[PDB]
DNA sequence: AAAAA
DNA sequence: TTTTTGG
DNA sequence: AAAAAC
């Protein structure tokens, strides 16, 4: 007959084929306008059940086609019924003709624009980013400053060559102080996306101390200042401890991606976002599966570990509340086997 | 908002 | 019913 | 020391 749906991401395979489009593109803008008026359960409840329909391998045609699926509440029913009867979500469409949604959606838009900053923007009266980036009493952060100069390259989303050029830099850069460097491209790019807001990179070392683990950051990125490559750095020293803003040594980048390294009409360059994590040998599989994503697949990951095996799971380790012990790993495949769960490819993480 | 305790 | 929802 | 990244 058939098996059961898991409510866990961690317990389904969700490739980038997507038949669901039509209900998971209502259910994301829902979710959206929860997230922005801080409404966090229902957000959070329109999250799986977007995420539990692009797990499915053909698309809901009728409601009949539901039965059985986790994460699909009376509410959730409702939108979907909607959906089926003409094509379109009448909710989905307020939330899209909401002055607060939109306002939300254009503001955080900008790098170094988050929640708080897109509401106090539109309790000021703002509408536009024209007379936001022309008004004489507000104050930028430098991450805002960064995300308004370079904004349309931003806006514009990465795509697989450019990933690929930015892989070679990484790799070469971080290769000059520590030969041995094991660079691994993670994110979306890792689970198969054509495209991505950013890139992002694991490096880890089997042989470097403790001190060249801490510089390799600093030492990369001088390197590309000095080229004249960075255009923004933010670098987070380890707030990992190893015996909860709790993460290992990272920077935010914006880095300048010449033209003729991908794969001219204006200037020969692309601002790019890049985001670089360093890791102690002995935890890079944690780190890993933790930066793989996708953000729906680590939630239930640490929400199953926590619920269903009495674990703790991190980026930097594994603990048995019941054993009272840390479990180790070589490997992303002994994480998910400490866990009870069956192997789920990169690929099959786009949750 | 949905499911579990 | 109240509590949890990654943390 | 809230905020923005994960
Ligand atoms: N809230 C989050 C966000 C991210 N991550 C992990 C999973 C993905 C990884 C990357 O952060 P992002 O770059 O925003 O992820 P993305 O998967 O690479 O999507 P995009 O490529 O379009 O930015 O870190 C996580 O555990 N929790
Ligand atoms: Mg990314
Ligand atoms: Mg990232
Ligand atoms: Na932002």
């Amino acid at each position: 007959a058939v098996k059961k749906i898991s409510q866990y991401a961690c317990q389904r395979r969700t490739t980038l084929n997507n038949y669901n489009q039509l209900f998971t593109d209502a259910l994301d803008i829902l979710a959206e306008n929860d997230e922005l008026r801080e409404n966090e359960g229902s957000c959070l409840a329109f999250m799986r059940a977007s995420s539990v329909l692009k797990s499915l391998p053909f698309p809901i045609t009728s409601m009949k086609d539901t039965e059985g699926i986790p994460c699909l509440g009376d509410k959730v029913k409702s939108i979907i019924e909607g959906i089926i009867e003409d094509g379109e979500s009448s909710e989905a469409k307020a939330v899209l003709n909401d002055e607060r949604y939109k306002s939300f959606k254009l503001f955080t838009s900008v790098f170094g624009v988050g929640l708080k900053t897109a509401e106090k923007w539109f309790r000021m009266g703002f509408r536009t980013l024209s007379k936001i980036q022309s008004d004489k009493s507000l104050r930028f952060t430098q991450m805002q400053k960064a995300g308004f100069l370079y904004y349309e390259d931003l806006v514009s989303c990465v795509n697989r060559p450019e990933a690929e050029a930015v892989s070679m830099l990484v790799k070469e850069a971080v290769v000059t102080f520590l030969p041995d460097a094991l660079v691994t491209m993670t994110g979306g790019f890792r689970r198969g996306k054509m495209t991505g807001h950013d890139v992002d990179f694991l490096i880890t070392s089997p042989e470097a101390t403790e001190d060249e683990e801490q510089q390799l950051l600093h030492k990369v990125t001088d390197f590309w200042k000095q080229q004249g490559l960075l255009l923004y750095c933010d670098i987070l020293e380890s707030t990992f401890e190893k015996f909860d803003l709790d993460h290992f040594q990272k920077c935010a980048l914006i880095l300048k991606l010449d033209h003729g390294r991908v794969h001219q009409e204006g200037k020969g360059w692309k601002a790019i976002r890049v985001d670089l994590v360093m890791c102690p040998y002995d935890r890079r599989a944690f780190a890993l599966l933790g930066w793989t994503g996708s953000r729906q697949f680590e939630r239930d990951l640490r929400r199953y570990a926590t619920h269903e095996r009495k674990m703790m799971l991190d980026n930097h380790a594994l603990y048995d509340r019941t054993k009272r012990v840390f479990l180790e790993a070589e490997s992303e495949e002994e994480i998910f086997a400490h866990l009870g769960l069956d192997y789920i490819e990169p690929w099959e993480r786009n949750a």
